[PDB]
């Protein structure tokens, strides 16, 4: 697992995310620990305002992207801010979407607008950013402080490539306040 603080991060590449046309199921799915209320968990925007991110906000999780013609937002029903581990699945496809944490009852909704993908091949953020208020445009103003493992980056094409937890240490690209983290 990965450690964050100070708005650590660990950056991986655009490609990780390989999207298409139509749109296809996208998969993200990771394991939290932090006591963090507001914060950046992950960021993927252009590197033009489309974006894909998971954040904290209250304790609660929350899914946000835009596609074109406004924001998704989905929220989860409680904090999960406790610094026990937690783990989150966040699903898209086209503008359909959903959280789910560990058992609770999956939040689903949609973005408004005819916009269908998330045109957005910049790097993928995790953990924080080297300068998040910037990166976010405003939305968050830091990283969050613990853990994360597990991560699963998957976008389901056709043939390319089997759904599977990514290595941290070497799958990564940039990094910066951040060591192993242990469970
Ligand atoms: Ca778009």
């Amino acid at each position: 697992g990965a450690y964050f603080h100070d708005d650590g991060f660990l950056a991986f590449p655009g490609h990780v995310f390989s999207r298409s046309l139509p749109e296809v199921p996208e998969t993200i799915e990771l394991e939290v620990r932090t006591s963090t209320a507001s914060g950046l968990l992950l960021w993927q925007g252009v590197e033009g305002k489309d974006f894909i991110s998971l954040g904290l906000q209250d304790g609660h999780l929350v899914f946000r992207y835009q596609l074109g013609s406004g924001e998704a937002r989905l929220v989860s029903e409680d904090p999960i801010n406790d610094g026990e581990w937690h783990r989150v699945t966040a699903l898209r496809e086209g503008r359909r979407g959903s959280i789910q944490v560990d058992g609770e009852e999956l939040v689903s909704g949609r973005s408004p607008g005819p916009n269908v993908a998330v045109n957005a091949k910049g790097s993928v953020y995790i953990g924080g950013a080297p300068d998040v208020a910037t990166l976010t445009g405003g939305r968050f103003s830091s990283g969050i402080t613990g853990c994360v493992k597990n991560l699963v980056l998957h976008s389901a094409r056709p043939g390319a490539p089997p759904p599977q937890p990514l290595d941290l240490q070497h799958r990564a690209q940039a990094g910066a306040n951040t060591r192993p983290c242990p469970s």
